[PDB]
C-alpha cells in the first residue's frame, strides 16, 4: 500500500544539538557505540557535549 520512509536513507549530516549545515564538514565525527552511525557535531556542540543524544537511534547520553 503506502511506501515506507524508514526504508529509504539520506546523507543529511546535521548537528545533533540543533542542525548546523556541517554536511561533510570538519565537525566532530564519531561512531555511535549503539548503532555505529556517523555522527557530526558542530564546534558549538562542544559545549553541549555534557549531554548529547544520537539522532540516529535516539540514544540519549552524557
Amino acid at each position: 500500500g503506502a511506501m515506507g520512509s524508514e526504508s529509504e536513507q539520506r546523507h543529511a549530516h546535521q548537528c545533533v544539538s540543533c542542525g548546523i549545515n556541517i554536511a561533510g564538514m570538519s565537525a566532530a565525527t564519531f561512531k555511535c557505540p549503539d548503532c555505529g552511525q556517523e555522527i557530526s557535531r558542530c564546534s558549538k556542540c562542544r559545549k553541549q557535549s555534557n549531554l548529547y543524544e544520537c539522532p540516529d537511534c535516539g540514544f540519549m547520553g552524557p
